[PDB]
């Protein structure tokens, strides 16, 4: 059986509440063995080795465990077969993307969390834990990027993005589909992401301790340009903004981001529209203002690959070229 | 044989593309005259992504004012902010009879552009008996839709307008349409918000939250004196710790704080991670941030008390 | 305090995998004990890929007799053809107290099986006085959906069942559903359906079109005498010429035939590319092959006359 | 600019009726040299050929126009840099996946329609065949298989399916998701059909004059058993069973089909639900019985595959395994 490396991070999957019926818990209480040992048919698939890396749920994640997480794969790489990152579900979208971009270990590497707390009624979380070691064990997950395993599906990290609140089928890759379904612990894989992933990237963030500070702002009738002023003024690096439609911006917000792009912020335009990209040549005049479109990637992993896109360059059409290959 | 007396509005959009005017975009359909005596009147003629308030409320004060001159209204408008729009209208309204929004995903002038029958089904719409007491609506992609639920999922498509909780009102073929659905959520005149005689609404802003958000766009909201801030929180509402430390307390010094979701479907709930009544807060179910605004906004022309705010959110 | 009595009738299906009791299922969940007095009783064990007119029959005569003796129903039943019997019981059942149907995707003793909690929702949801009146339900996934517009879309997703066309009445969350929607389309007592005496249903086929499409299908179901014939139309109800042929002759000679389609969401309209009226055919609407086959079944023990089989097709 | 034929077979792209604002119509009728001079803009991007080959309602396609047109793109692959096909919606992802399995044409061959008439307000067929020229000019869309290009969006010949009897947007590959996206005139592929297709595929039709007989029966409650003996009284070489939830039947057309099985008929098990694989090692124990799991092939595009397997072979555990990798 394969050697397979659990690194647990916190989140609902590791969650707890007073009664299996009432939807109240807390995130991250429960350890790494004893999410194990609830899935006794784990041994039937994998030798199963389970590290603490942090407790916390995911609305906290943040860039230091993003680089904890990078550099402790890229260095454990030859030590196991293939590694499942668990996560709270809220932010997994983001952290997917970002060791999409900066794992250079070859090994299958899936997340997986849970969207009912481990004391509840019809836990999703021994089954998605089952599958997620599943598709870690598969010699055919290798070289397709950073995984998402969810509902018996197997999403690339790039895309996949949680679509509903509350459904245990939340997680959806919105614009390109899944790569495959998991059935009797057997995966069809019939897809692949075309985009640039792991080893085919130049991030490295072996030796970074901190990563550009990049800020989200929000579009919408009479939105303030106060956030967008309040991130120049602290001298972000470079802010994306979730903008109304096709990536379009309020003027307020537009006349401000324009005024710090020319003093060298970056600035990607993308949309908070759920599906679909927020294009070149629409309303927006990107080359003019110095903008970046953020194609198919939504604000917050837009914000993922302007951080890294950062660690290589602040030149805007570099920065483009980027977000037109990863 | 008599036809309904149909107003449209005009604000802009690509429907407009917002650069011709009212009259040019009815000429465009002479079919109108099948179905309708169309009159148009320009209100504004502005891309949507600047939508602002005072158009919201000079749409709603002109619809509640001319309701007895006509039989039913249609809003052409920018697609970007049509469901925010469409929300205002839908709790501010007091005309009972059809008001209908509707807009274009394609230049008037492109190949195959979707505005001239859009335009015919919005006025199909509004003529239809059967589509009042339903609210304000939005008639896009040959679908009758609810303007509190309707949002734009996808950039580019010209399907893109849903209903994504709870579904369509009804589908539109050969000019029927066959109403299925209404909603039960208060609207028009079942609500107390009452525009009449303002100038302006409260002001209220929104923050995103994602892994490593920053604290500074709440800070500058609260530093600005914001009667109100909407998060668009990560899954059910929940907050980055910096930007929970900043609601919290902003929520004891004045300020309304309405949880909401950056996750397109699905409702922010109570009684999931965090304690609202402790921290006086409120959930905003399935209104969406933008969405949330809207009623936000309304609710502080009534009342301040996060308590009375959450049940105007259990009952808008 | 007291909690509403809620009788569970079991038929089978993965859910009581159907080979475990009714008892068996009612012990597995301690907590229906929180919110109703539950009271089970087996009525067949059936996958239900095999459903049948008689099970059918049996329910609907249960229900309608033992309507007074309890406060709503939960019915356990396979999820294969959930979807037909629900949109049966939503014709026939003249109770208007809730009743709920429920299954499950995942076998009993599989990792995070979702029986448990789907019966647990299906109790809160027939135990809840807002659910009355709003017809048969089925509740699978925290969602309450319709009888009429409920199917299964996916094969193995507990996510499957959804109401493709109109969307869900409301979710469930916390023991709580927030209802924004009900079913417009005449169900239960607003139907004249009474098949309180009856020991058989009119026997109904579905066809299936495709390219190249053998009619040997239809002329089979046409020589044993059928009563009606659903077919499931390519596109918007549209048939292939050797089928279109022999379903033209069967309505000519007695034959009840219904246009719909095998394309999974949208009506089968009017006054497309067929002639309804001049060969006697039926349009569907938003029915799927199998539920048209449910409402002509029905209609036929009423009449036989296209045109008012067309005006069941356009109320219920 | 390259040059690009259109192959004309009939459907509602070519249909018109006697009002703009109403529904009826009629299919068929427009020959292809109306419907290029109707797109003027094709001109800019490439030098348009048309062909009538049929004019019918795709509802009647039947095998004789697939074998035509798979010989003729066979034939005629040399002539020009790529094909697109007009036709009928309703039976388009049957043609496609046909064509997808037998074409060796390397360069690209798009099909395309129109949910409204050409006479219809806001047709849709114009700017569909715009977009249907844009894909096969496209140097990036071959060796992607045999494409369909709806709503501004390239889908492959295997998953796309019809979604919806009436909206524009009804064209979706409903289990892996779209190829790639169009926007003003160029596409953007992230995605490729991992199962094998065109000429990798072993099925030759260009000596054959008939296609083997398959038939489909459909599943529901009470579900009468003489559909299926009168295929199988008929001699039909294979019968397609849309069965319920994973791939299920009705006890007595189980029975049926049992039977004629053992007697030789292929029998491939699809299902009615819209979406997902019917599977292996479900409720039906297949190798028992003889018959085939159809996977995520609808009943429709399973009696494609079973036809062009039947011209190899009626081993049950051949046509399983072809119906494992094509
Ligand atoms: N609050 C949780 C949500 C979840 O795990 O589903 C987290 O992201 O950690
Ligand atoms: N920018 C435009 C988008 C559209 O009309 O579709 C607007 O909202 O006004
Ligand atoms: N074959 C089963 C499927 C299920 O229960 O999910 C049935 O319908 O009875
Ligand atoms: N009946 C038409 C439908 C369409 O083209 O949309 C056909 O398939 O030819």
């Amino acid at each position: 059986l394969p050697n397979i490396t659990i690194l647990a991070t916190g989140g609902t999957i590791a969650g707890g509440g007073d009664s299996a019926t009432k939807s109240s818990y807390t995130v991250g209480k429960v350890g790494v063995e004893n999410l194990v040992n609830a899935v006794p048919q784990l041994k039937d698939i994998a030798n199963v080795k389970g590290e603490q890396v942090v407790n916390i749920g995911s609305q906290d994640m943040n860039d230091n465990v993003w680089l904890t997480l990078a550099k402790k794969i890229n260095t454990d790489c030859d030590k196991t077969d293939g590694f499942v990152i668990t996560h709270g579900t809220d932010t997994m979208e983001e952290t997917a993307y970002f060791l999409d971009l900066t794992v250079k270990c070859d090994k299958p590497v899936v997340m997986v969390g849970a969207m009912r707390p481990s004391t509840s009624m019809s836990a999703d979380g021994p089954f998605n834990l089952y599958n997620a070691v599943v598709t870690a064990a598969d010699k055919a997950s290798a070289n397709r990027g950073v995984l998402v395993v969810m509902n018996d599906t197997v999403l690339d990290g790039r895309d996949v993005t949680k679509t509903n609140t509350t459904d245990v089928a939340t997680f959806k890759s919105v614009n390109y589909g899944p790569l495959g379904y998991i059935h009797n612990g057997k995966i069809d894989y019939q897809r692949t992401p075309a985009r640039k992933h792991t080893s085919d990237t130049p991030f490295d963030v072996s030796k970074l301790n901190e990563l550009p500070k990049v800020g989200i702002v929000y579009n919408y009738a009479n939105a303030s340009d106060l956030p967008a002023k309040a991130l120049v003024d602290a001298g972000y690096d470079g802010i994306v903004s979730a903008g109304v439609g096709n990536g379009n911006l309020y003027k307020s917000v537009f006349d401000t981001l324009a005024t710090a792009a020319k003093t060298g912020t970056a600035v990607v335009r993308s949309s908070r529209v759920p599906t679909g990209a927020t294009t070149q040549d629409a309303e927006v005049d990107d080359a003019k203002y110095g903008f970046v479109a953020s194609g198919t990637l939504n604000p917050q992993k837009a914000r993922v690959l302007l951080q890294l896109a950062l660690t290589q360059t602040k030149d805007p059409q570099q920065i483009q070229q980027i977000f037109n290959q990863y």
